[PDB]
């Protein structure tokens, strides 16, 4: 269809995550964001993708918000630094959405440059 | 079909609005979380023009930007981010945050656009 292609090329990275936390789909535009090839992050669990200072906290805040039920998102709202791979830092602005797909619970975030 | 996917639940159940439109300028895409920032229903806005979601003011300008894109190429290169001023169906007006993207399928030509509230 149109719905795959379109988040593949989406201008803004997308991070797709399952039930398990683990990176489902990561389209180039994630690939220049966090300097990792989608090749690195498919499989592997989230916490790659978080930054190294929040790495402990991360996966409190995901559970949390999977046992709510609530259906929007409203963490993840104002500027957020990412930390790429070669351990620089950039600003960015992250959409999170709640994703009922498959019979389960996914997480797809959204993200863009806001240097 | 695409709804037994993972693909269509991430864009139909965005925080974002999702306005695609194919080749023909024809809207073929429009969730409820565009439905909430235009208020149009989702039976208002499929199979018609392009035109009917911009600004009344902006009419004049905006086919001539869609058709240079189409004609320009470029080896494929989405496009850009700023704020735009959204017009309602009502009259009213807010500011937002487009993320204007390019999507080549099947050999033609697609634009999707995710919106969120930026006031
Ligand atoms: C740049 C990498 C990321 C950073 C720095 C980051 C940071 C944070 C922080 C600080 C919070 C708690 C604060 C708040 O409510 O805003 C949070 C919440 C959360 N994050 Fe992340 N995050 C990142 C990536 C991701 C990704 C890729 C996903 C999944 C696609 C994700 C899923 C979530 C979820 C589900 C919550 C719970 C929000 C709530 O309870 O409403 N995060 N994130
Ligand atoms: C709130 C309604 C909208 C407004 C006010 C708006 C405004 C604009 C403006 C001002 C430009 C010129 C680029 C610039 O000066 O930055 C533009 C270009 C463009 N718009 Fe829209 N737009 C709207 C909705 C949409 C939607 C929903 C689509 C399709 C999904 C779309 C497709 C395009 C395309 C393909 C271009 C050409 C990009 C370029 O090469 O500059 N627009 N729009």
């Amino acid at each position: 269809g149109i719905f795959f292609p379109a988040l593949e090329q989406n201008m803004m990275g997308a991070v797709l995550i399952n039930e398990n936390d683990e990176v489902m789909f990561f389209n180039p535009a994630a690939e220049k964001l966090w300097g990792y090839k989608r090749e690195e992050v498919i499989g592997n669990n989230i916490d790659m993708l978080i930054p190294r200072d929040l790495r402990p906290a991360h996966p409190e805040y995901i559970r949390h918000n999977r046992e709510g039920g609530k259906a929007r998102v409203e963490g993840m709202s104002r500027e957020l630094q990412l930390e790429k791979k070669d351990g620089s830092k950039i600003w960015t602005r992250f959409a999170l959405s709640k994703v009922s797909a498959e019979g389960k619970v996914y997480y797809l975030a959204l993200v863009r440059d806001a240097s």
